[PDB]
């Protein structure tokens, strides 16, 4: 009922003498490998449930509740896949049909191999932009085809060569992703914080907006990429806005307005409506119907999707020769794609709670990309707005994605010619209106401003670095800056001078309470950070500052007054009332409860502190050293003198009692 | 004499109620600026003693003891400056005389502006190699001079253009260093640990060895630089070893042998010899005498220094136009130079102990470089072997460097033509033999292997990165890797399950002592690392593993048995002896004494842990939360329910007593 202890003062020697070490258990790397190579049925089942996750949940799928939600979610996400897929195919400098292949082959496989049950794997704009840049670089727009035969200008051969470049790029991306996954690369997903994921995603949103502005405005500018891409693209659009198409801009604007109104209607009418209406289906149908009936393309020169072929291309081995240079690109796409997909998988897991294993995620994506590259496709990561829509509608399982893949297959097989008249402005408006859920992530700035300025710094710096400095070189910069923020937290700790609560052993801050009173002749210093090379000199200077006791000025003042082995040396100064007034502190207790670790530089600084405080005549005691800290002290030869083991104490109260009893004994 | 406390169980509400907050002191940035703009005589003196350090020590120079040591040290360091200066001028693709200017103008100024009193500022090989590469790139060896007039081949105009390129490079380097120094860039010197500094210095030693191998062997290969420079240079030397000069190799080898024998003699005879003999003076004199008497250059084609001009060139403004491209180089030289000089300044300070302020170091070097760039010089950092020699001989003050500068001035003014016959092999041997003190730093591998494997990792990785990947891109990699080692220490902590020492409040590890016995029904978990985004899921998994209590399997087992707001929910399972045997733990105490900080991800994981443990029916208590940790918990909305403030406890014993009294009360 009451805190009552009556024990002797537990310094380091006393506690070590009262204890006996317990025998260690066997540790053998050979034994670690031993059980691994022994086959057991349970681990065999676990290997399968780890590599083929569909074997786990699909036989246990619940038909009572999940069926309706998955059907609705699949319908909505496929209705979103179609225009997003076509537009993202347009973004990749490839014929629009290959977007449909990109949205069918890798979707079905992720159902077999993937982990997250709320994630939609379709083409993504930034990866599509990278592939389009790769295609442009290898085969430029102004390329002379040796075939001839046909009249002036040709598009089929150039597009075929571009899609072959994409086939090599995505095959290399899939191979790299599979190799990373099998080499246990899923641990790196732990370094993508929520602040670093949300900033990255919002930067990607801005990039997509500025990329599709070109098609929204009907302008025919360049495809500036790399560093400073967003600003270059937006200024190129702004300069060439004089060549805008009034018809295309008008149809795009009315499509965007209808989409925004429908989204607002769905949000307001969430409760009474059993399921959100497929608004994008109405938008696409109305756009293609208006374009076909009014013949906008032949009338006023409106950009159109084109002719979407009707049929499944037979599996085809991709070129591996292009791997010569596409390698530097493939690696970037595989990094960016993995980062984005694991970011949203972690977001969905935090929202709901399930297995989000990144290793099997990378394995599944690597298998999908390669097993798709052989099927006339391109790089496929997780889509962002579509994933948000799928999770919002009520998506429960991955069968929703399979339904979307089935509907896209139906579009490829039967209704591929209905969208041959669909204007590109409709696709641009559909893509832009779906970024709204991603631009809503800008609300984190006030919340993080109120919560923690370091998290706000991470958010702002990843947003800026992934906006103005590309999206592939922005992720690495953001991760490094997050790690340096951790280092900064370790390099600017809270230096607290402690004080003793009366009649108790509670030691808390002296500047933040009135009961807390300092123990006469004793000053306690606390640092809530490890003492290592980065914050060692800072720790020593703060110790000299806060406690008000620095050996340098004390020794100098002894010298000025004179003008007119044992750890410490007693003061030999002749009795004189010329010392500047002070509290004649005899011991300085250092709090090591919060010090996690110490390296060689920290140990050297600690030895220097002890030596220079003992030269003046002031003891230094270490309170609450952890086992690891004592190991670092012993290994770095801090305890060469066995008498330095008496400085350590188990707690602050033990150190204070030791100092008091030492002073009492010294008087006698 | 004995640890005796009798206080009530201090949970968070009780302690907070017993305390009252103390009024904060005024904090105003305006007040910070206020006193800065007010002029006081003491701060005026301090500004001067900070910018002109010579005003501090020079009037207080002690003539009794320092004079002889400084004279000897200055003689030795100047005798080392001469051949090192000439060889490093040879390394920079500039006439050898400019090495003499590089060793006079910036040395005298550092005496006025520098801080460290044991540091020698002369030309350095790697900086000289960078400048020589800059000169080669801007003006190649095969350049057509429009002057004509003279016969085939010309060297004066090409060398003048090269030295003008060096004049722009070093002026930009000095300007950049001064700007960094005045912008308070000396804080970055805290991130250069000893393991990193020593690895960097040994890599520089290997680079210098492989660079001067070319002159030692008499081979006339290329000047490969950049990435993979050491291997390229050494293979180029090895392939062309068939064109070696027997005479030059022989004289270089005998010079090296004489130098090594003299060094061994000096080391063995340290006590009886009043002062080390100037061995390099004998070596240079003998080499030039033999070359002049035997006429090696005209006889057997031995490489020679050349003609060293006799006179001081009048101050001359350097070109600023070359700053167009030399900028990318100048910045690299200023970084590498500052890193090296602050590394050895810190090493000397740790050896002795004095002011090593890096800001004034950068200011002094920036002033020296620019004020020399205007005097026909090049980039000048701290020399390594020469600094070691100066500190070893007994150098006390910077007047030793001034003596070396004076002797170099005498060489320039009077005896500049004595060394016109000195072979380059002698210079190469002299430079190589002085690296011995730097190759002795390889002994850190066993010491760091015994002491700490992470420090050994830092040492090895900085050595490899600064050896095989250049010296300018190696420093940044080493610093980043050191910071990631800190992050790794935070991501692999020691998960310790604690136990109670009998009849006392000491809680220590349960697997490392026999007295330590676990409190029945209570399991204590300790992590000596902050709970943040990097090690949050790892912490939760370790909590489930070590303590043997995971809510997932417990709930699953309740479900299997069934087959046959308040923070926690009591167990409703009907009384059945089908639970797998356990210790029916009722509370799990988490130790937060060693947790420095928590971010949003850590708080979310902690809330999830508390919720999922309360669903089963097991309390979770937090023991020893710091003020900063409680602030992070409160800001991140962990304490939205006021009942969660009762979970916090001041110490482990308080939490154990609270759990015991709660269990006792529950029975009644
Ligand atoms: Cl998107
Ligand atoms: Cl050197």
């Amino acid at each position: 009922q009451r805190y009552y202890v009556e024990r002797p003062i537990f310094s380091h020697p006393v506690l070590q003498e009262r204890l006996h070490k317990k025998d260690k258990i066997s540790e053998s790397i050979g034994d670690k490998l031993k059980q691994a190579f022994t086959c057991t049925p349970k681990k065999i089942r676990n290997i399968i449930y780890m590599f083929l996750p569909i074997t786990k949940w699909l036989p246990a799928y619940r038909f009572k509740e999940y069926v309706l939600g998955d059907i609705v979610s699949g319908i909505s996400t496929g209705v979103l896949q179609l225009p997003q897929g076509l537009a993202f195919a347009m973004l990749a400098a490839v014929p629009p049909v290959f977007g449909l292949y990109s949205s069918f082959y890798p979707v079905i496989m992720y159902c077999f191999f993937g982990t997250s049950r709320h994630i939609s794997i379709g083409p993504f704009a930034v990866i599509s932009l990278m592939i389009g840049g790769v295609a442009v670089r290898l085969v430029p727009d102004d390329i002379v085809i040796p075939g001839g035969v046909n009249a002036t200008n040709s598009t089929e051969a150039r597009d075929a060569l571009r899609v072959k470049v994409a086939m090599s790029v995505t095959l290399l991306t899939g191979i790299i992703q599979f190799c990373l996954g099998v080499c246990r690369f899923g641990f790196v997903a732990i370094y993508l914080t929520e602040p670093l994921v949300r900033g990255f995603t919002t930067a990607a949103a801005v990039h997509v907006f500025t990329s599709m502005l070109k098609y929204l405005f009907g302008v025919k500018t360049k495809r500036y990429s790399g560093i400073f891409s967003v600003v270059y693209s937006t200024v190129a659009v702004l300069q060439n806005v004089k060549n805008l198409n009034v018809c295309s801009l008008g149809v795009g604007l009315m499509v965007f307005g209808l989409l925004l109104g429908g989204k607002e209607f769905n949000e307001r009418f969430k409760e009474k409506l059993p399921a959100p209406i497929p608004l994008e289906f109405f938008a696409v149908v109305m756009g293609t119907g208006i374009s076909a009936g009014f013949s906008l393309h032949e009338s006023y020169n409106v950009d159109v999707v084109g002719t979407l072929p009707l049929g499944l291309l037979p599996p085809a081995n991709p070129d591996t020769s292009l791997f010569h240079l596409v390698y530097v690109d493939a690696i970037a796409i595989a990094i960016v794609g993995f980062s984005v997909t694991i970011s949203m998988a972690k977001t969905l897991a935090n929202k709901h709670g399930y297995q989000v294993d990144g290793n099997q995620e990378l394995i599944a994506l690597g298998l999908c990309n390669s097993t798709g590259s052989l099927f006339q496709t391109f790089a496929i990561s997780c889509s962002l707005s579509r994933s948000l829509v799928q999770e919002g509608t009520g998506g429960k399982t991955q069968l929703a994605g399979c339904l979307a893949s089935l509907m896209i297959l139906l579009v490829i097989l039967a209704t591929g010619f209905l969208f041959e008249s669909l204007p590109q402005a409709v696709l641009s408006a559909i893509v832009i209106v779906n970024l709204k859920g991603m631009f809503m992530q800008f609300s984190d700035l006030p919340f993080f401003w109120r919560t923690s300025k370091i998290e706000l710094t991470i958010w702002l710096t990843t947003f800026v670095s992934s906006l103005f400095l590309g999206l592939d070189y922005g992720l690495i910069t953001a991760v490094i800056i997050a790690l340096m923020t951790v280092i900064y937290r370790t390099q600017s700790p809270s230096y607290i001078v402690l004080g003793q609560l009366p009649d108790t052993d509670v030691y808390i801050d002296i500047d933040a309470y009135e009961e807390v009173k300092e123990v006469p002749g004793i000053k306690i210093f606390q640092i809530n950070a490890p003492i290592y090379y980065a914050n060692s000199d800072l720790y020593s200077s703060a110790l000299k500052r806060k406690t008000g006791v620095n050996p340098a000025f004390i020794l100098g003042a002894r010298r000025k007054a004179m003008k007119k082995i044992v750890t410490k040396s007693t003061l030999p100064e002749e009795l004189q009332r010329f010392m500047p007034p002070g509290d004649n502190v005899h011991t300085i207790i250092l709090d090591f409860t919060q010090v996690n670790f110490m390296d060689s530089v920290g140990v050297k600084t600690l030895a220097g502190i002890v030596k220079e405080y003992g030269d003046v005549g002031i003891y230094v005691y270490l309170a609450g050293c952890s086992a690891q800290v004592v190991s670092d002290l012993t290994q770095n030869q801090f305890f060469e003198n066995p008498a330095l083991l008496d400085l350590l104490f188990h707690s602050i109260h033990d150190a204070v009692l030791g100092s008091q009893v030492r002073e009492a004994l010294a008087e006698q």
